C-alpha cells in the first residue's frame, strides 16, 4: 500500500495507475477483470469495446463525455521497481543505472482529464436496459465487467534525480537497457532531470458494471433506493476491491 500523497490522492477519486498502455485504453470502454490488478479487453462485434456497442440500434441516450502533481522523494531502488513494473512488457533494466541517485522525484504535469458523466451513465444504462444484448447479459451477470468512466492523461512527465556525487550524472543512461519510450536529459543549472516524450495515459477510473438486487443494469450501488435529491452515487470502484497479498514463488 503506497503512502505517497500523489497516489493517495489518486485513490480518493477512484483512479488506479496504469502500466505503459500496450492498448491505450479509451473512455466508456469495457474491461473484464481476471486476477489481481490485471484486466482483459472486451471486443464487441466496427468491433470495439464501447459500452454503447453492448446494445442494439434503438438507443436514444447521450452519455456525457467531456475532455477537461508530483511525488515525494523516493529511494532509487524504489524508483527502479516503479519503472520495472510500469514497463513490464519489454522488461527493461534499471538496477544500477540509478547508482548516483540519492533521491528521485516523479513529475506528472500538464494533466488533461477525459471524464464521462457518471450520473448520465447510470440513467443511460437504466433507460436502454431493454435493448441489451442477451449474449452479453449472461456475462454481465458474472460481475467482472468494469466501465472506464474517467482517464488521466499527462502531456509532460519527467523524473528529477538528486546527485549523490556532483560532477557525475544522477542517472546513467548507459545502464537503461530496454526502454519503450524516448527519454533525453533536461538543461542543468544542481540536480539532473530526465524527460520522457509524450503525445499518454497514466490513470483510469474503473466502475463495475453490474445488476442490482432488483435486477437493474447500473453502476450505482444505491440504484434500487428511493430517489432523493441529495442522493450520492455509490460506485463500485476497483480501487475499493480488496486484494489479499498472495505471493507467488516460481
Amino acid at each position: 500500500e503506497c503512502n505517497d500523497p500523489f497516489v493517495v490522492a489518486l485513490k480518493d477519486k477512484g483512479y488506479s495507475l496504469v502500466a505503459y498502455p500496450k492498448t491505450s485504453i479509451r473512455p466508456l470502454h469495457i474491461y473484464e477483470h481476471t486476477i489481481k490488478n490485471a484486466f482483459k479487453r472486451i471486443w464487441i462485434q466496427p468491433t470495439s469495446g464501447f459500452i454503447k456497442s453492448l446494445f442494439s440500434d434503438k438507443i436514444h441516450g447521450a452519455i456525457g463525455l467531456s475532455d477537461g502533481r508530483k511525488t515525494n522523494s523516493l529511494s532509487s531502488a524504489v524508483a527502479a521497481k516503479i519503472l520495472e513494473s510500469y514497463f513490464q512488457d519489454s522488461a527493461p533494466s534499471f538496477d544500477l543505472a540509478f547508482e548516483n541517485s540519492s533521491s528521485v522525484i516523479f513529475h506528472i504535469e500538464e494533466i488533461i482529464t477525459t471524464d464521462a458523466d457518471e450520473i448520465s451513465l447510470r440513467n443511460w444504462l437504466n433507460d436502454n436496459q431493454n435493448e441489451l444484448r442477451e449474449i452479453y447479459k449472461e456475462e454481465i451477470k458474472k460481475g467482472n465487467f468494469f466501465v472506464a468512466t474517467s482517464l488521466l492523461r499527462a502531456k509532460k512527465m519527467r523524473m528529477q534525480f538528486e546527485r549523490k556525487n556532483k560532477g557525475e550524472l544522477g542517472v546513467d543512461v548507459s545502464k537503461i537497457k530496454n526502454l519503450p519510450v524516448d527519454a533525453k536529459l533536461e538543461s542543468k543549472i544542481t540536480y539532473d532531470r530526465l524527460v520522457f516524450e509524450t503525445p499518454i495515459v497514466f490513470g483510469v477510473k474503473l466502475v463495475r458494471l453490474f445488476f442490482s438486487d432488483n435486477g437493474i443494469l447500473t453502476i450505482d450501488k444505491k440504484q434500487d433506493f428511493n430517489r432523493v435529491l441529495g442522493e450520492n452515487m455509490a460506485l463500485n470502484l476497483f480501487t475499493e476491491i480488496q486484494d489479499a497479498g498472495f505471493i507467488e514463488v516460481t
